[PDB]
């Protein structure tokens, strides 16, 4: 637990660009991560 009463992050990156494609992210549900951009390319969730 963090020393906080609420541990609450309130980040944008939650729904800003979310993983739109199917190429993307169905090599991500190979390995149960989650679908991420960054500037230019389709990442997944690290492990």
């Amino acid at each position: 637990k963090i020393k906080s009463g609420w541990e609450r992050l309130t980040s944008e990156s939650e729904y800003a660009c979310p993983a739109i494609d199917k190429f993307c992210e169905d090599h991500c549900a190979a390995k149960k991560a989650v679908g991420k951009c960054d500037d230019f390319k389709c990442n997944c969730i690290k492990l």
